[PDB]
């Protein structure tokens, strides 16, 4: 969540960290060229730190567009982490309801609990409209994966017409 700051520094293993910047990736794209330059060299880690400050500025734009070039890469290559890490549930008015924007179509979730929502509905009587969707909530979760082939698939192709719509609402072009 628009988390300000970034790299080392403190937290926990859960959030997968390590993103630096333009400066973070030339202070150390220096120090490792050195070690070519000088392996038995007597470089101090705070004279090398002070330095690659005011070198990092003196630096014509065109020698900061290679290190610019070459961090934003990592800020994509750091998000594959994030995907294989869930956080937990924090979301402020969003997926809501617009009457600006384009309606979202349903999902495979929706088409399955929809689809046996007058299935159970009438199989069970004492539940309700709220209670039987809230007892699908767990019956999706467990479904395989395979099951929601078609519920799935199908699914995409309506998305089209959200895609379609939608493209008018920004109109970025």
């Amino acid at each position: 969540g628009s988390s300000g700051s970034s790299g080392m520094g403190k937290g926990d293993p859960k959030k997968p960290r390590g993103k630096m910047s333009s400066y973070a990736f030339f202070v150390q794209t220096c120090r490792e060229e050195h070690k070519k330059k000088h392996p038995d060299a007597s470089v101090n880690f705070s004279e090398f730190s002070k330095k690659c400050s005011e070198r990092w500025k003196t630096m014509s734009a065109k020698e900061k567009g290679k290190f610019e070039d070459m961090a934003k890469a990592d800020k994509a290559r750091y998000e594959r982490e994030m995907k294989t890490y869930i956080p937990p549930k924090g979301e402020t008015k969003k997926k809501f309801k617009d009457p600006n924007a384009p309606k979202r179509p349903p999902s495979a979730f929706f088409l399955f609990c929809s689809e046996y929502r007058p299935k159970i509905k009438g199989e069970h009587p004492g539940l309700s409209i709220g209670d039987v969707a809230k007892k699908l909530g767990e019956m999706w979760n467990n479904t395989a994966a395979d099951d929601k082939q078609p519920y799935e698939k199908k699914a995409a192709k309506l998305k089209e017409k959200y895609e379609k719509d939608i493209a008018a609402y920004r109109a970025k072009g």
